[PDB]
């Protein structure tokens, strides 16, 4: 409901880009002493078509609805007269994403698995609220500090409608196919089970520390190859039928392995749900802590 006006708001630095958003690192100080709030703020670039619109319509309307110590904070909107929409207003988490920050950041095996628990918790909130996040992945995981974790990015966020178990999507360019379940694949419907695959993907990400060499484009593209015209998706949905799967990283328990492998289930109703996962996350973390 808040409204934030652009005569306060000050550029610090850019946070994320580029076709076709940008996160911007502003500080809004009405009083102009310096006291003021630092905010990130998400823009719709003023080139973007009716689809990106209509769907930044959404992604607002959905981050407005939501409240949970593990989805990151609505602050507000500014109205953004050169667009011409809304700018999204936002907490500011200074560690950025899990993929910028791991890379740089040796962090224990306990807390990456507290970040997975919290990722969960976090996603249970979201699939009793009947939406699907549809990008869940490290990039899209911001850190507010060493013990907490925040989703955000509800750019291809829907509402499943009561009494149906799955959305269809159509096909499109910028759809991270690898972290899609096969059901996202090939018959492009998105269940409550495919944002469960997708955590497995990300909990390997985490236990990789976002290591690009070992990123699930890297992997996947080292298994598929890159001389296949179009058929790249089609390859992916065909390895991962015959079972094949992203490698155990280094130092994972090999429990920790079956639990991600499990989040893998070809047959979607065979995946733990976001509300199972949550005690034994608590369990794993109790028992790795020290
Ligand atoms: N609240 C925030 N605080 C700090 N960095 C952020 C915040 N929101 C986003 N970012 C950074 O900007 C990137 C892009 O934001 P995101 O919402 O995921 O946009 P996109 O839909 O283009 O992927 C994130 O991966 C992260 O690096
Ligand atoms: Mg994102
Ligand atoms: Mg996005």
């Amino acid at each position: 409901p808040t409204v934030f006006h652009k005569r306060y708001l000050k550029k610090i630095r850019d946070l994320g880009e580029g076709h076709f958003g940008k996160v911007s690192l502003y500080c809004y100080d009405p009083t102009n002493d310096g006291t003021g709030e630092m905010v990130a703020v998400k823009a719709l670039k003023a080139d973007a078509g009716p689809q990106h619109r209509s769907g930044w319509k959404q992604e607002i309307d959905i981050l407005r609805t939501l409240y949970h110590e593990h989805i990151i904070k609505y602050k507000g909107c500014c109205e953004d007269a050169g667009a011409a929409s809304l700018q999204l207003v936002m907490e500011y988490v200074p560690l950025g994403s899990l993929r910028d920050y791991l890379p740089r950041h040796s962090i224990g095996l306990a807390q990456l698995l507290l970040f997975a628990q919290q990722i969960c918790e976090g996603m249970a909130y979201l699939h009793a609220q009947h939406y699907i996040h549809r990008d869940l992945a490290a990039r899209n995981v911001l850190l507010d500090n060493d013990r907490l974790v925040k989703i955000g990015d509800f750019g291809l966020a829907k509402a499943v409608p009561e009494g149906h178990e799955y959305y269809r999507v159509r096909e499109d360019g910028d759809s991270p196919v690898f972290w899609y379940a096969p059901e996202c694949l090939k018959e492009y419907k998105f269940y409550y089970a495919s944002d469960v695959w997708s955590f497995g993907v990300t909990l390997y990400e985490l236990l990789t520390h976002c290591d690009s060499s070992q990123s699930p484009p890297t992997k996947f593209l080292e298994l598929i190859g890159i001389a296949q015209g179009q058929m790249t998706v089609l390859r992916l949905t065909e390895l991962l039928e015959r079972g094949e799967r992203l490698p155990r990283p280094d130092k994972c328990p090999a429990e920790v392995y079956h639990l991600m492998k499990n989040c893998w289930e070809t047959e979607a109703s065979f995946r733990p749900t976001f509300e199972n996962l949550i005690p034994i996350l608590k369990t794993v973390h109790e028992k790795y802590r020290h």
